[PDB]
């Protein structure tokens, strides 16, 4: 093999609040940049009056807030936290839930490699002074090194495993899946959870533009445009779940796209200014990652450019691009995402790479913004790229689909990651009417009903899912939290009206109210309760009761419910965090 | 009835070191303004390459240099002190040398007011930690807070009085002398060190223009032309002793003007922009100032103004001292400091305060610079007003030599304050030709060397000054320090020969080396050691063993040395500090 299974994912770009906003905008080609009035920026009292201000960033919606109830922190850790821990962490929790694992349940090792900008931490507070070594002292070191923002996974989400933090400028995503694979490839880990986290302190805030310099003089990013005058300096976070191939294959998950190679490496001492790719290093770094994954540059058809929107910097890519395909690679699609939200730092490589995977899962081409006059010294009629100016579907003649994204930072930081489209879907066995059993968890019913509202919602809009699917994902892909929910029913019709109104019209919550679950009807078993007989699991009273037994607290095992059918995981919505914002009070 | 007689003086501006090398300047039409290279400025990296970054500031040469041994502060301490402490406990001690008064024999209630800016100790290392109560947290209080700027003159000088610290934005040196003289006026005191410091941290830095704002656009400062566009902020020092008139001419002081009235208010809801005069409120302030002091305007010839350089507070600050003078007030000279040094902010109301002194003392006008095209719109003509463009004797046909300074600054402060030329000096006796004992001690060996050639050198630019009044101001005016040298002489030559080469050819240094000096050919005071008659005080031998038991560490009563004859005190050369370099390293 040696391939690698994205089976899980989860974003937050300008502009988007999810992966599905963030695919939707990138489809119509939207500009997710805030522009702001002298009087919306409360900092840089200096600088605001300044003919050379630009009023403009990739604002980060809800960089403060937070839920610490769902995670077990309390309020004064949360305020102790940078909003790089809490936006990481509960982006980790999202991924898990996306790719339908339920942490508590996961048998094998979670390896955890994220990167994170130590500058955003040593603006958010002092750091914690180790003159003495109480608990407090520790709860404060948890919350602020950049170390722990791997390990807070491991501890808050119930994992066993492994975690590091790197830190490499603007390529830190790059680094981060490139050091999971190698865990996934030695063996170390089962599967890895791997991303990056940027938040800019101060968020609301402009720049300053200077003549020849990344920055632009208007606020808008023009990738490959001849009047191109820079980007703009944004937020977000990215955050993937990794799998070997072979084994997400056989465990039936659900694949957004496959990891075939990557590739980092340093421009040295071979250094140019910021921004500007240095032809043969970054070549044989695009190279290498090709290499790596057993692809020919003929297979790639479309390639994610670092693209800041000067025309030198777009320049050097596309020819350091260009000595990597070779001269007889044929055609590919260039574009470069950060016309559309800016450029994201830590996790810049991350939106290039989360847009590459989605338009190989949807099979489409998502167009590059804000160019209407082609950088004439790229020559682009002699490269094997053709800027994506309309959204297209994706049909090569190659026959496979096969993209490569690039991320170039500061400090001579280069790394290029190949991904292709997943395994075409599986010939399914028709799907078995019986009764099943779909479970809701939550901390507090008000979460729960925001639970029900957006999988009814779902339902509208994935109307190709099948019920045995569902329930699999739910009953098997979710932590089981406090306040509870449940129903018994055989269709899709039959879900969709128990979960309408207030929840309380099905079999098992008519049941709950009435009397107490008998817990002699059951097994007990390593993983919980169990109905007696294979007779007993197709029972709609046998379910029904097992149902409100899970509903009133008592721990179920899910796993005998689904032994005799071969289900898949499926991608439904998150937990519906509430968000209330934290920030500290003393420095 | 209320005069204040200003008896010393100490200051430093960009570039001068002392008063004697500003007094020089300005009579020149120097510029004190620093203009650097990119390289040059090692701060602000985000703006050094703006357009709008001019690269000029008023340079404090030695800002960061100390010499705490003298004052018995240890190198602990010294780098615990913000520069402004150091700054000005350095020129508080020069200013009782200037005056010829030793702090240890001043028998009166000695008063220090000063101002300061508090933003500067904010930048230079944080505050204390008030956590615990011991005596190394009370050290780094008296370190740091600006409370403790005018106390450790009290305790660092050994003095005993009373300590006020003021911060008024840029009318510190005028609040400062103003709250210095109802002390005196009311009999709180007997004398009163008032002065102010500024220095902007970070110090070697350019500013950012913006367009109708204070600040140069080209690093000049043009009071009262056309073309001007503000100025450039500038760090200094300037303290003055202060003693009743009355008080000051009966001990025989050296007078350099009186201060005849002082006034603030502020613009209170009468507010204006920055720099902004309104008239009603400021000429309120100034006339008060010459009711205070029973002055009328037909009798100041010299006004000194704030002058920024900007047409339109230039405009307004003219406007406010006509209101004051009237029509009938006749002509007079005005001008602004500001063009030859910039806006010195705390301090920037001493520069003009001792401008005007000095302007007094020497019976000259310095020009104002920069000066080339007057501003149409003020009408000089049609105000009592004459820019001062050339030097020039002061010869006025009022008959009396007065001037008038003013200090606008941020946050509505006005002052005013009026002063006077000093009082005719009176007939002189004729001088003895007696030998005399002259002292000279200083904290090591090689700092009273420098002593020596500093007080040779003055010899020849002073060939005027007396001996009787050389001997007294030395022997009465000067802590006596560890490393000690002194000489019996009767004629000026004598003193340059002896103080020449290695100093050691005088009677009384081979006294030293021979013999060791008898103390009981001498009577005990309370005062230190005397001689047994007054036909011994004429005596060589006599004074030669006296002054050797001086120079081997016996304290002696120079009070009965001169009581025979009405000496008067001179100004002399101050000490030479052997400038380290103190700064903290742990924030
Ligand atoms: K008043
Ligand atoms: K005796």
């Amino acid at each position: 093999p040696g391939d690698v299974a994205i089976i899980g994912a989860s974003c937050r770009f300008p502009g988007a609040r999810n992966k599905e906003q963030y695919w939707d905008n990138l489809l119509h080609g939207r500009e997710g940049v805030t522009f702001y009035a002298k009087d919306e920026i409360e900092v840089d009292e200096t600088l605001i009056n300044s003919p050379a201000y630009v009023r403009a960033t990739g604002a980060l919606d809800g960089y403060d807030e937070f839920d610490p109830a769902v995670f077990g922190v309390s309020d004064r850790m949360a305020a102790a936290m940078t909003p790089e821990h809490r936006v990481f962490l509960e982006a980790s929790w999202e991924v898990m839930e996306d790719a339908s694992y339920d942490p508590e349940r996961v048998r094998g090792e979670v390896g955890v490699y994220a990167s994170t900008n130590p500058q955003s931490a040593a603006l958010y507070s002092s750091p914690p002074d180790w003159v003495s070594a109480g608990p407090e002292v520790m709860d404060r070191s948890n919350a602020w090194l950049p170390d722990t923002i791997t390990s807070n996974v491991l501890y808050y989400l119930g994992l066993t495993g492994e975690a590091v933090t790197v830190t490499a400028v603007c390529s830190g995503f790059h680094y981060a899946v490139h050091l999971a694979c190698q865990s996934l490839l030695l063996g170390q880990t089962d599967m890895a959870i791997a991303g990056g986290v940027m938040v800019r302190l101060p968020q609301r805030r402009g720049y300053l533009w200077e003549e020849g310099r990344i920055l632009s003089r208007d606020g808008h990013c023009r990738p490959f445009d001849a009047n191109g005058t820079g980007s703009v300096l944004a937020s977000g976070v990215a955050v993937v779940l990794l799998k070997p191939l072979p084994q997400a294959v056989a465990d039936r998950d659900h694949i957004y796209a496959t990891v075939k190679g990557t590739a980092i490496n340093n421009n040295g001492i071979s250094a140019m200014a910021y921004g500007l790719a240095q032809p043969e290093r970054l070549s044989a770094c695009i190279a290498g990652a090709m290499q790596a994954g057993d692809v020919a540059p003929e297979t790639v058809s479309m390639y994610e450019a670092n693209g800041f929107g000067m025309p030198i910097t777009d320049s050097l890519e596309v020819h350091a691009a260009h000595l990597a395909f070779g001269k007889q690679s044929g055609t590919c699609s260039i574009g470069a995402v950060k016309g559309n939200i800016g450029h994201a730092g830590v996790v810049a490589g991350g939106s290039g790479a989360v847009k590459a995977a989605f338009a190989l899962y949807h099979r489409s081409l998502p167009p590059t913004i804000n160019l209407t006059e082609l950088n004439e010294e790229i020559d682009f009629p002699r490269t094997p790229f053709v800027p994506q100016l309309e959204p297209a579907a994706w049909q090569p003649e190659c026959g496979i689909r096969r993209a490569g994204i690039t991320a170039l930072g500061g400090g001579g930081y280069n790394a290029h990651l190949v991904l292709e489209e997943p395994p075409r879907p599986v010939e399914r066995e028709p799907e078995n009417r019986r009764p099943r059993i779909v479970t809701l968890s939550a901390l507090d019913d008000a979460a729960v009903s925001r639970q029900r509202a957006a999988l009814s919602s779902w339902l509208a809009e994935h109307s190709d899912a099948r019920l045995d699917d569902i329930a699999y994902s739910l009953n098997l892909g979710r932590k089981a939290l406090p306040s509870r929910w449940a129903a018994v029913i055989s269709t899709r019709d039959e879900l969709l009206e128990v979960l309408s109104g207030d929840g309380k019209s099905g079999r098992v919550s008519r049941f709950g109210q009435e009397r107490r679950a008998d817990l002699a009807r059951f097994r007990r078993t390593e993983d919980g309760l169990a109905l007696g007989s294979g007779d007993e699991m197709r029972d709609v009273q046998a379910l029904t009761e097992l149902a409100a037994a899970w509903v009133q607290g008592e721990r179920v095992n899910f796993e005998v419910l689904h032994a005799d059918e071969r289900s898949h995981r499926i991608s439904l919505p998150n937990y519906p965090f509430a968000r209330r914002r934290f920030w500290r009070t003393d420095w």
